């Protein structure tokens, strides 16, 4: 059901942020960002950890991989269409992630 697809993908972003974490804020004020633009910030950390050697690495851009599609899946049922490096590049990850978070206690625009 939607219910478990909406609770699916904050469990697995809290699970990556986790995930990061283990390799090494004000509530109600935060940037808004939409289905899109949700997926084109996923795309370019994918893009950036896929070209970078780690096991931890490749944990995180497989669970990058299924939250991608999950917004997809989103978008779709909200009747819409969206078509060391490593060190920062974490980093800057764990940051947009708790951002898409703190906003998906609703349903984003597309
Ligand atoms: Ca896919």
């Amino acid at each position: 059901p939607i219910q478990k697809v909406q609770d699916d993908t904050k469990t697995l972003i809290k699970t990556i942020v986790t995930r990061i974490n283990d390799i090494s804020f004000i509530p109600g004020l935060h940037p808004i960002l939409s289905l899109s633009k949700m997926d084109q910030t996923l795309a370019v950390y994918q893009q950036v950890l896929t070209s970078l050697p780690s096991q931890n690495v490749l944990q995180i851009a497989n669970d990058l991989e299924n939250l991608r599609d999950l917004l997809h899946l989103l978008a779709f049922s909200k009747s819409c269409s969206l078509p060391s490096t490593e060190v920062v590049a974490l980093s800057r990850l764990q940051g947009s992630l708790q951002d898409i978070l703190q906003q998906l206690d609703v349903s984003p625009e597309c």
